């Protein structure tokens, strides 16, 4: 059957000390009855107030990005800094960083591999653009992305790896992927992992969907076979995120 | 006479909660009896712990980078988020960001303008590479960098602007610029500001030198007429930074 579902919150570059406090207080008041790993990925700045205020036992804290090593990299944050700060989860290879901030398939693969070695739980992001999908290159783009990541990983590493399939055309556009569209892609990814790494890993691997997930469409999306949770953007800054957590059965 | 000197600490991508705490305690114990603005630029992660422990009345806290607006930019920190966090100083356009993270002259300029418009005090970094200096391209390179910035600025904006001249061949290499090397570049930069923006702005403008600045060489460096302080990297992670503060006479 399905492995433990994951309800990850990608706040991206948003939030004030007051606004995020209210969300955290709400998350702390929420009664979650089923086995699901809730994840809050705030900015580096808000990591401190989140570490202190978030007390719900099913919630963990993540960073939204990092680099491999500490050193002469002004503006950046490294994995050892995050590990020293008590952060054990991290989102890597998001479409916004692939597009805006020059993170190729290999650069993402190196970051994921370096995070796994450091002991991080990694939410690795893959997905095609509207341009790539219409040109019939969804499969060759997504599989190439995860293949690059897989190339720098050992079989034992995948226990600390979570794939977040996020079609760029669904990223905060309102154009949520059809339950079949999400299922068909997740099935393809899981099929690839089963053939190249192992059927056991593919069974344990958790493939999340990201792309305009909200309280209305979450339940029917998770009802699909190869959907193991969500990476939520816009709706994670709202009380609506609770419904998405509940939508993980 | 010179404008109010500035001793800025660029910790870059370094530091643990422990190591930085001890360093701040030292900065807090430091006796400073002359008018100088001391600046601590930590990673986004360490901003909170720096904001709670840094106490010296001549010290302010800065960020090492930011994007203009909040929104769908995973892994990044925006200016409104920083301002909400009580951080009002910021380092922008560092050579490491210009090289590694696609920060062109116009990207840097737009960031500075947005920061100034947000009420930030800005340390804007410019500097040529070694190969550019050997080919005699120093003047055209650095003055184009500051011209791009000046393009998006009004005359009154320069009160919230600080220029840090940092030759790339001196950045964390140990190859510090000679006293006359720094003076020539700073005289060139100031002369440009005088002609293109105004002599009054140029007089009040503070031009800091960065690049292998330590406790030993900082004294003779500040003696130069157009050196108004320092932006320190490696030595800022050391007790040596204390001497660099006093080196501003």
């Amino acid at each position: 059957s399905k492995p433990q579902p994951i309800a990850a919150a990608n706040w991206k570059c948003n939030g004030s000390q007051q606004s995020l406090s209210e969300l955290i207080d709400l998350f702390n008041s929420t009664s979650i009855n089923h086995d699901v790993q809730c994840v809050v990925a705030s900015t580096f700045v808000h990591l401190a107030m989140t570490k202190e205020r978030l007390s719900h036992p099913k919630f963990v804290i993540a960073a939204q990005n990092a680099i491999a090593k500490s050193g002469a990299f002004t503006g950046e944050v490294s994995l050892p800094i995050l590990k020293d700060f008590g952060v054990n989860w991290i989102v890597l290879g998001h479409s916004e960083r692939r597009a805006y901030y020059g993170e190729t398939n290999e650069i993402v693969a190196d970051k994921v591999a370096a995070a796994v070695a450091s002991g991080f739980m990694v939410i690795a992001c893959i997905g095609e653009t509207l341009q790539e999908r219409e040109s019939g290159r969804t499969a060759v783009v997504v599989l190439t992305q995860i293949a690059a990541i897989a190339k720098k990983l050992k079989k034992a590493d995948w226990a600390k790896v979570v794939i977040a399939y996020e079609p760029v055309w669904a990223a905060g556009t309102g154009k949520v992927a059809t339950p079949q569209q999400a299922q068909e892609a997740h099935a393809l990814i899981r099929s690839w992992v089963s053939s190249k790494i192992g059927a056991d890993v593919a069974g344990e691997l958790r493939i999340l969907y990201g792309g305009s997930v909200n309280g209305k469409n979450a339940r029917t999306l998770y009802q699909q076979r190869d959907v193991n949770g969500f990476l939520v953007g816009g709706a994670s800054l709202k009380p609506e995120f609770v419904d998405i957590i509940k939508a993980t059965q």
